């Protein structure tokens, strides 16, 4: 093609390509090598990755995300059930099958999960596209490593409507471990770990790997904790803030809400490199500015419970891997969150001080090895 490596997930998307031996993650048209998997719809067009995320505060009820939560399920799942609720866009019931309903040029209008994503997709492609300055049609594509047959085969439809011929369907988990070179056979037997903790979901899987060949041994987590939920705590702390400050709530202001969230998330990432950092709002409330800042130590304790809660599951995929912590030959870190010093510490500290592998941006690293899986099979 070359063949890409596109890793689908449930905040952002990313996409590499493999040439000259080295794994290129590339990056969008605003410089981003990662894209939200957001798409909304307006009165007049179609806005998919940053154009979307980027009005999602003003155009909450057309702008879909979390589409990754529904692909290959039933409407009378659950789980579905449980996120509808969630959710500001409608979720539809079409013959047994979940869509979302939006309202697009002033007509309604729904799509399934695997539309949805075809477009996230289909913008990955193009990015690849611009890069690269050839068409790109083969790629592999990840899924979490749980995901069934059904979620399996809508991921892959999702790809195809996107005129991507789909090369494989593989494990995230196993993805992030190629990335790393461990599939190479070393004669023995190896057991790699994954720690991801992304923007919505955290997921630990425990691999085998023997002759190239991966076996998933357990996997564990927490559908419903992720990068989201730091900035939900934060976002509540400078609520209460704002309150003290000018003794007006902003709570029932969606519009502010979000954009106090924006404002935390790029606050959050600054605190992994530095100690402190600065939020300037404009406009916040009724024309109020929010100036103010947030110290690495204050955000720590504000997500302490679910930063050391993510231990739990990593003790659990131990227990159903029946392997303790010396068995594990390497811990692998995925998902933008885990840049965070405080997880690395935590997951460190319960390994006994074993090293982690993270030079490989962790956001990045399904992409990366779905891109060196996608070369193999070109
Ligand atoms: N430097 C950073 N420090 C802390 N968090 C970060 C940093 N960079 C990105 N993140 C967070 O990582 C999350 C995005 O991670 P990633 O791109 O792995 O998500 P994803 O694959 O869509 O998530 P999931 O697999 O849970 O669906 C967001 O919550 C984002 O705020
Ligand atoms: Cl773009
Ligand atoms: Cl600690
Ligand atoms: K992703
Ligand atoms: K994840
Ligand atoms: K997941
Ligand atoms: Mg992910």
């Amino acid at each position: 093609g070359p063949a890409v490596g596109i890793d689908l997930g449930t905040t952002y998307s990313c996409v590499g390509v493999f040439q000259h031996g080295k794994v290129e993650i590339i990056a969008n048209d605003q410089g981003n090598r990662t894209t939200p998997s957001y798409v909304a719809f307006t009165d007049t067009e179609r806005l998919i990755g940053d154009a979307a995320k980027n009005q999602v505060a003003m155009n909450p009820t057309n702008t879909v995300f979390d589409a990754e939560r529904l692909i290959g399920r039933r409407f009378d799942d659950a789980v579905v059930q449980s996120d509808m609720k969630h959710w500001p866009f409608m979720v539809v019931n079409d013959a047994g099958r979940p869509k979302v309903q939006v309202e697009y040029k002033g007509e309604t209008k729904s799509f399934y999960p695997e539309e949805v994503s075809s477009m996230v997709l289909t913008k990955m492609k193009e990015i690849a596209e611009a890069y690269l300055g050839k068409t790109v049609t083969n790629a592999v594509v990840t899924v979490p490593a749980y995901f069934n047959d059904s979620q399996r085969q809508a991921t892959k439809d999702a790809g195809t409507i996107a005129g991507l011929n789909v090369l494989r369907i593989i494990n995230e988990p196993t993805a992030a471990a190629i990335a790393y070179g461990l599939d190479k056979k070393v004669g023995a037997e190896r057991n790699v770990l994954i720690f991801d903790l992304g923007g919505g979901t955290f997921d630990v899987s425990i691999l085998t790997i023997e002759d190239g060949i991966f076996e998933v041994k357990s996997t564990a987590g927490d559908t419903h904790l992720g990068g989201e939920d730091f900035d939900n705590r934060m976002v509540n702390h400078f609520i209460a803030e704002f309150k003290r400050k000018h003794k007006k709530d902003i709570s029932e202001n969606k519009r502010a809400v979000r954009r106090l969230r924006t404002a935390c998330e790029r606050a959050k990432r600054t605190l992994s490199s530095s100690t402190q950092a600065s939020i300037e709002i404009d406009s916040l409330y009724e024309g109020i500015d929010f100036y103010t800042s947030i110290t690495r130590a204050r955000f720590e304790e504000l997500n302490a419970d679910l930063f050391r809660g993510t231990l739990d599951p990593v003790e659990k995929a131990l227990r159903d891997a029946k392997l303790d912590k010396s068995q594990i030959h390497d811990i692998v870190l995925v998902g933008g969150s885990t840049r965070i010093p405080k997880i690395q510490k935590l997951l460190q500290d319960f390994f006994n001080g074993k090293e982690l592998n993270k030079s490989i941006n962790p956001d990045e690293a399904v992409a990366y090895g779905a891109a060196v899986q996608a070369a193999i099979l070109s």
